[PDB]
């Protein structure tokens, strides 16, 4: 009888209460789940959310949502990422138009088994348009624009979406399912000491009242301290400040009086002059972070030109200043010890991946639960699948630098100085040839439903083309076969125009996303 029968959480935020709630259900009688747990600026996620974590425990959006003020997110929107100048919230001019890009989660179709993204490019190369690749390829631009709902009232879809939340809400909500309808135990308290036996592994949680919380496999979700993974197991963690150099944030929430210009149905990316920063709007007001590197900007500096720019008092206005972790465990989990969450890795939320890493360490780890004997290749099979997701997102996320033109601050020129990833130059070089970039093999719905089908694709052709693109990244020459298909070049034209169908549409009939938070709120 070799199963794991008892389970110690340490950690009591988001982390903690997904890696709990969703346990206990996979888990049930079999196993004994105890957790020890010792302003709101937001939080962003992408769309395998519900089916990958709500789904699993029960939870409708209809119930979870008004729980925690969620609001939805179409895109990312960076802003001001070509253009140089001060860190201000409105688009600059670049040629005519706003300095604004979408980077939305709809996949492209494809025409003669090339994507919507080639056709585009190849009309750029002739000179016929001169239309933003978002614009052309992405009806959800046209409905973001007019702060649309992503969904009628009554519930009838129109755009693939995610949520924006305040993730404190979301674990008080989670915290009272998994104590209330799974049997979780909550305690309370500071961890005194963590109990080894003469092979490493941990045997017990003692707490400050001298309470013994005994288990066969300790979860590690206690934030950037890393009490188990890092102080008890040793486990080193690799910095990767030598990748991104954004290492500090000060951030705020600022209400917001939605009737003027509605909610914002995205997560924007403002370019600063030493970083970026996030704004995560919801009902009623936002959330709002200034992400910097303090190698190239002091603390002060930082604080007022955020405040600056929200025209917000900086002696009068409640500031969170933290200093963050860039980089991951060596491995995240060892011997009985599995690291979920900020205690695992950490990477800046320029694409809001956080809550994404949570979920799938948890699916990772149902998918990998060990036995008491905790076989080798059971941890080993887990900390390569996240290793690889992290370092795959890490490098995503430097190319949004590194591809931007920017040179007007220190920051910006030195991310063009940093090493680029092999893999991610013979990325850009496939770009600049017109080949596609891990074009996607499977329709939408199945995508964000399986989700070892996104696990192992999850920047596909369509989220290279929105950055490289958006940041002004064109091909050198279109894709070289479709100058022997000019026929399927013509026909491809028809999907094109039937974007522009649905981009009037949506905005006429759509329900702004105001409206539709009232309603379910």
């Amino acid at each position: 009888d070799n199963r794991i029968n008892r389970i110690v959480i340490l950690g009591g935020g988001t982390a903690g209460w997904m890696t709990a709630s969703y346990l206990a259900k996979a888990l049930g009688d079999t196993v004994t789940i105890t957790l020890l747990e010792a302003i709101g600026v937001g939080e962003a996620t992408v769309p395998n959310l519900q089916r990958v974590f709500f789904d699993f425990l029960g939870l409708r959006e209809e119930e979870w949502m008004p729980e925690c003020n969620a609001a939805f997110k179409t895109a990312v929107k960076f802003i001001n990422w070509r253009t140089p100048g001060p860190g201000e919230a409105k688009a600059r001019t670049i040629d005519g138009r706003p300095d604004h890009f979408y980077h939305p989660f709809g996949l492209l179709p494809e025409h003669g088994q090339v994507p919507l993204s080639h056709y585009w490019a190849y009309n750029r190369a002739a000179g016929t348009t001169d239309e933003p690749f978002d614009y052309a390829c992405f009806a959800e631009t046209a409905a973001m624009d007019a702060v649309r709902a992503p969904k009628w009232l009554d519930g009838r879809p129109a755009t693939r979406y995610a949520w924006h939340f305040d993730a404190h809400l979301v674990a008080e909500f989670l915290r009272r399912h998994a104590t209330e309808r799974l049997n979780v135990e909550h305690v309370q308290g500071e961890m005194q000491q963590v109990l080894r036996d003469e092979r490493g592994f941990i045997t017990a949680l003692r707490t400050v009242e001298g309470r013994d919380l005994e288990g066969d496999l300790f979860i590690d979700c206690s934030g950037f301290r890393g009490l188990l993974i890092n102080k008890a197991m040793e486990e080193p963690f690799i910095d990767m400040n030598d990748q991104l150099l954004c290492n500090r944030a000060v951030a705020t929430a600022i209400k917001h009086d939605d009737d003027a210009h509605g909610v914002e149905p995205y997560t924007s990316a403002i370019a600063m002059r030493s970083g970026w920063s996030w704004k995560i709007p919801m009902l009623g007001r936002f959330g709002t972070g200034y992400v910097y590197s303090s190698r190239f900007a002091e603390k002060d500096e930082a604080t007022l030109d955020f405040c600056r720019m929200w025209g917000l008092d900086p002696e009068n206005t409640p500031l969170n200043q933290v200093a963050f972790r860039v980089g991951r465990n060596r491995r995240a989990w060892v011997k009985n010890c599995v690291s979920i969450g900020l205690a695992s890795c950490f990477l800046e939320p320029l694409e809001s991946t956080g809550i994404y890493f949570i979920t799938a360490a948890i699916y990772q780890l149902t998918q990998h639960f060990p036995d008491r004997t905790f076989a080798l290749a059971l941890s080993d099979a887990f900390n390569h699948e996240i290793e690889a997701m992290f370092d795959d997102t890490r490098d995503f996320i430097q190319a949004h630098f590194y591809v931007s033109p920017r040179t007007d601050t220190p920051f910006w020129k030195a991310n063009k100085d940093l090493h680029l990833p092999e893999q991610m130059r013979e990325k850009i070089a496939m770009y600049k040839a017109g080949l596609p970039i891990n074009a996607p093999v499977t329709d939408e719905s199945t995508y964000y439903g399986r989700f070892e089908a996104e696990f192992r694709n999850f920047w596909t052709n369509g989220s290279y083309y929105c950055i490289f693109a958006g940041l002004g990244l064109r091909p050198d020459n279109p894709l070289p076969m479709l100058r022997h298909r000019p026929e399927q070049v013509r026909e491809a034209q028809a999907l094109f125009a039937g974007v522009k169908d649905k981009q009037r549409e949506l905005v006429e009939t759509l329900p702004s996303n105001l409206e539709f938070l009232r309603s379910l709120h």
